[PDB]
């Protein structure tokens, strides 16, 4: 996250870190046994790390649970990033409390102008690199679909939205991938892609989760 603030330990209790020997992607807990992330975060051998603030320090609220199954969206296209969403089932159910808590799925798509919280452990610099060890947070509005299509000509599908600031300085970034965009207490987006980070007229692009709610519900009902 570029131009954000330190969230505070366990103040984003649905935030997960996907670890394969190192943090590589964020994610969101949607019930005690399922995580949703970006399909471009797909990998074999994922351990899901819950209750995290400092990812390099064991601080006492963590639950490390291995993944038993990953399901990438059946129409994921890695070239266009259309349908960049994946579900991960945990081997055992997480233990839920004020510090590890699931986030609700939306019943409605969020509108342009809605303020949201984006969070993750990704890079904090737009030019160059510095990875935080603690969770960073950013408040950003959902941008109108016309300004989103004007920033990314011929690349925005109906399964994507832009969020952020057309004049740059504040944005999600590498390592924030698969992490949450929560608006009014509902998961609305997944950190998906963008042209660099915090660049002028190149805002973050996010997978539009309200389009996927019935695929998520069906898939967790049968797996
Ligand atoms: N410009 C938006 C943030 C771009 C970023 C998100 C996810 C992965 C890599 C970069
Ligand atoms: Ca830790």
């Amino acid at each position: 996250i570029v131009g954000g603030y330190t969230c505070g330990a366990n103040t984003v209790p649905y935030q997960v870190s996907l670890n394969s020997g190192y943090h590589f992607c964020g994610g969101s807990l949607i019930n005690s046994q399922w995580v949703v992330s970006a399909a471009h975060c797909y990998k074999s051998g994922i351990q899901v790390r819950l209750g995290e603030d400092n990812i390099n320090v064991v601080e006492g609220n963590e639950q490390f649970i291995s993944a038993s199954k990953s399901i990438v969206h059946p129409s994921y296209n890695s070239n266009t990033l259309n349908n960049d969403i994946m579900l991960i089932k945990l081997k055992s159910a997480a233990s839920l409390n004020s510090r590890v808590a699931s986030i609700s799925l939306p019943t409605s798509c969020a509108s342009a102008g809605t303020q949201c919280l984006i969070s993750g452990w990704g890079n904090t610099k737009s030019s160059g690199t510095s990875y935080p060890d603690v969770l960073k947070c950013l408040k950003a509005p959902i941008l109108s679909d016309s300004s989103c299509k004007s920033a990314y000509p011929g690349q925005i599908t109906s399964n994507m939205f832009c969020a952020g600031y057309l004049e740059g300085g504040k944005d999600s970034c590498q390592g924030d991938s698969g992490g949450p965009v929560v608006c009014s207490g509902k998961l609305q987006g997944i950190v998906s892609w963008g042209s660099g980070c915090a660049q002028k007229n190149k805002p973050g692009v996010y997978t539009k989760v309200c389009n996927y709610v019935s695929w998520i519900k069906q898939t967790i009902a049968s797996n």
